[PDB]
């Protein structure tokens, strides 16, 4: 049986899944391709598997669209993106592995534009459109993951491909005026020395104030003020980072805001298990949607034993925060449809020092839970230790057993009856070292005690939240058997973790709200929703 298969998260019926590939919307239908091993629970024989939806939650299967069948992709069909041409026509640019094991860029387009499921795709015998050679001097073994392409104000298409040269990450930009003949621009859009391979790049605009998404090609109105986000997947650190800045269309370079740097010190989308992110414009609801890949935290032996590996996070809506400092993410509202009509609700309850409160009457391994925490006296908070800068290091140096003035308080999810197994998601509040009344809010996802099985990835994840602890603290968790997605400060901080409990499964799982800090905290409001399964394949 399968106690770790997700109820409502996207995953194939069996075996290895990888990056999300070319997400898009065509003729009112959502499309999601992905890297898949059609015959193994490890990486290998990789092809573009294909599924579709009308709500981004329930998915219908289709035979693999892009698979090795030609010289330009004979040894593999790696990640890529989908562009929607101004005439509504969709195209895919993807990385193929050639007879010499070189990473080359191939175009593919639909065979029957009237088929709204876009079942079969044809490849141009002119592929590769973009390839390494002796004159460009591009590293043949690191030249992959082409982005969604944008059209500039000089009627020329621009697209970037992630690469590297001697420990220098760079986003190589190409230009075309017909989307068939692509010439390499003399200089990259951006680069960074020190950070390794610049995998899964992404480049998209956002409005300075608003929740609504922006079309990729858009220059905006004469009244609408725009900023740009460059996102990259660092292969060295295995994380996804982004910076916010301005797109100099003259010099064709990306200039990050004052303070940002495009390396391992940039903001992340998710401070847990989260890789190879890709966005697309959803013209139906005028929103930008983020897809992310979460790989398995269990041993490889366990993966082949259960016969599958890798799930996809429930899609997030993304926009720019009012303060302009960071991006905000929130699970697409369609997921809220899976909530049972019945809803367990608790309000105005006081968790005193070293206390717990079980949430009764919910399917505790497949649920959605939202908490509001009110702190009583803010000057009871401890002052942050001078050289405490890495939020992940705070959460691992001091577990739930080590107490602060304020914190740990939050949720204990996927928990056994007598608490032999629990995954804790909590807050800690410190005073900042500054002269003013500034506070540091910490959000941890501790999975050191998450499973009795010894050889699982027990790594603890951590993040700072940009919220004011004068106001009530917001925490949300989507729980799905082996995956939990934690959301702090209304999507200002996101943590995904993977848990494989030996006791806390299905009927036997529990849910707790807790507090181990010196001072008691108020639970202003608490709502738990049992979650229905989704029709995915
Ligand atoms: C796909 O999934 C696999 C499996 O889940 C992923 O591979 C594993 O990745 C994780 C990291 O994400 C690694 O697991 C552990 O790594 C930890 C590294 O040790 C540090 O952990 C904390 C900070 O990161 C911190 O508590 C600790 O500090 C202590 O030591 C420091 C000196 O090093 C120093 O600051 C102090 O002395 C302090 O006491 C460490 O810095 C750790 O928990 C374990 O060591 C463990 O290795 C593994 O490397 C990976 N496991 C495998 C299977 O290789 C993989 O990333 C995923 N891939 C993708 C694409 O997402
Ligand atoms: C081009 O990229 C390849 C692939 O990363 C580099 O070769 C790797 O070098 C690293 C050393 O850090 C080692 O892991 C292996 O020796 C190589 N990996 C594989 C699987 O090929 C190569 O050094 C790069 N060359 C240049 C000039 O940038
Ligand atoms: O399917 C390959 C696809 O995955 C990415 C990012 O997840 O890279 C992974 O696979 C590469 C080839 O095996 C590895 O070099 C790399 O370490 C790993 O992250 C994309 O780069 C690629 O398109
Ligand atoms: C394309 O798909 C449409 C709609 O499903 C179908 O009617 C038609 O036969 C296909 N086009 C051709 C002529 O192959
Ligand atoms: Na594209
Ligand atoms: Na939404
Ligand atoms: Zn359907
Ligand atoms: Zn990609
Ligand atoms: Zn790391
Ligand atoms: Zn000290």
């Amino acid at each position: 049986n399968q106690p770790y298969r997700t109820g409502f998260h996207f995953q194939p019926p069996k075996n290895w899944m990888n990056d999300p590939n070319g997400p898009m919307i065509y003729k009112g239908i959502y499309h999601l391709f992905y890297q898949w091993n059609p015959k193994g629970a490890v990486w290998g024989n990789i092809v573009w598997a294909h599924s579709t939806s009308t709500d981004l939650i329930n998915w219908d299967p289709h035979p693999p669209a892009i698979f090795p069948s030609a010289p330009f992709d004979i040894n593999g069909c790696w990640s890529g993106s989908a562009t929607i041409l101004p005439n509504g026509k969709p195209v895919i640019l993807y990385t193929g592995i050639d007879p010499k094991n070189q990473q080359v860029q191939n175009i593919a387009e639909p065979k029957n534009l009237s088929d709204p499921y876009l079942r079969e795709w044809k490849k141009s015998p002119l592929n590769p459109l973009m390839a390494p050679d002796a004159v460009n001097g591009i590293n043949a073994s690191s030249f992959r993951d082409p982005t969604t392409a944008w059209l500039g104000q000089d009627k020329k298409w621009r697209v970037i491909i992630g690469s590297k040269i001697h420990r220098r990450g760079l986003a190589i930009t190409y230009t075309s005026k017909d989307f068939l003949k692509w010439e390499k621009s003399p200089e990259p859009l951006h680069y960074d020395d020190g950070s390794g391979m610049w995998a899964c790049p992404d480049f998209f605009p956002v409005t300075r104030f608003g929740s609504n998404g922006v079309e990729t090609s858009s220059f905006g109105e004469p009244n609408e003020i725009l900023k740009h986000v460059l996102k990259i997947s660092l292969d060295d650190t295995k994380h996804d980072y982004y910076t916010i800045g301005t797109y100099d269309r003259v010099k064709d370079k990306f200039v990050p805001d004052n303070g940002f740097k495009m390396d391992g010190t940039a903001p992340r989308y998710d401070y847990g298990k989260y890789y190879a992110s890709k966005t697309f414009f959803d013209s139906a609801k005028n929103r930008r949607i983020l897809w992310g890949w979460t790989n398995e935290s269990s041993s490889v032996e366990d993966d082949v034993e259960k016969g599958w590996s890798g799930i996809q996070t429930i899609p997030r809506k993304i926009w720019l925060d009012r303060s302009g400092k960071q991006l905000i993410q929130w699970p697409v509202r369609e997921v809220e449809r899976l909530r049972t009509k019945q809803v367990k609700n608790l309000r105005n309850k006081v968790l005193k020092s070293g206390s717990r409160l079980e949430v009764y009457g919910v399917t505790a391994a497949q649920a959605d839970v939202e908490v509001l925490f009110k702190v009583r006296d803010l000057e009871k908070a401890d002052v942050i230790e001078p050289s405490w800068t890495d939020p992940q290091l705070i959460c691992s140096k001091m577990n739930v057993s080590v107490k602060s003035g304020l914190g740990p308080f939050g949720l204990m999810v996927l928990a056994s009856k007598n608490l032999e197994e629990y995954t804790s998601v909590y807050f800690r509040i410190f005073k900042a070292r500054q002269n003013s009344n500034k506070y540091v809010v910490l959000m941890c996802s501790d999975q050191s005690r998450s499973s009795l099985k010894e050889d699982n990835d027990k790594t603890t994840y951590g993040a700072f939240v940009d919220i004011n602890p004068h106001q009530p603290l917001s925490l949300r968790a989507l729980i799905d058997h082996s995956v939990v997605e934690s959301f702090g400060g209304k999507g200002r901080a996101c943590i995904t973790s993977r848990v494989y409990p030996k006791l806390a499964i299905g009927k036997s799982s529990h849910l707790f709200a807790f507090n181990y800090g010196y001072q008691s905290v108020d639970v202003l409001n608490l709502n738990a929703w049992s979650m229905n399964s989704a029709q995915i394949s």
